[PDB]
């Protein structure tokens, strides 16, 4: 799955922003795994707080972002708390202080 | 919080059915904790499968069920995977074989 769509996928996700922290899911370190292999795309991610929300809007935005990739007919977005997220996963870039 | 609303709460939840297993959340062993103390109600529950769903419809139905209790102005429904659910949590009643 080492292809140009992978790089494109990362760019797309960098445009998906978290509701609470105001930063994109990539710099926030919410993306645990990403695999793009047409016709499928898989992403394992987490949320910044424990518990499943009534509407996983962030997960939906991530799915829709990956769907923008050509040839991706199926997107599997798995939201997990293993391991549990903490601010230590923030990027240096997001540590270049927007916070 | 040892009151008659607690018993009423259990009856209400026994009327909320899981989408996949076709059994109510109580007999399925999905309710981990329940505290009813007007004006508040708290419930910690889990789901039969890992991962946070796009729409936690079951959690919503549980919340709405508890809202039927008189004097409950705030309902906190926490969906957790700690500990992780398994069929071993099924009730004898639900083990009186509906499955």
């Amino acid at each position: 799955a080492r292809n140009p769509l992978e790089a494109q996928a990362w760019a797309l996700l960098e445009a998906v922003y978290d509701p609470e922290l105001g930063l994109d899911v990539v710099n926030l370190g919410l993306i645990y795994d990403l695999v793009v292999e047409p016709p499928r795309a898989y992403v394992r991610m987490t949320l910044t707080t424990p518990g499943c929300p009534l509407h996983d809007s962030l997960g939906e935005a991530v799915r829709q972002a990956l769907s923008r990739l050509p040839g991706v007919e199926e997107v599997e977005v798995e939201v997990t708390f293993e391991p549990p997220w903490t601010l230590a996963r923030l990027s240096e870039k997001a540590r270049r202080l927007l916070g």
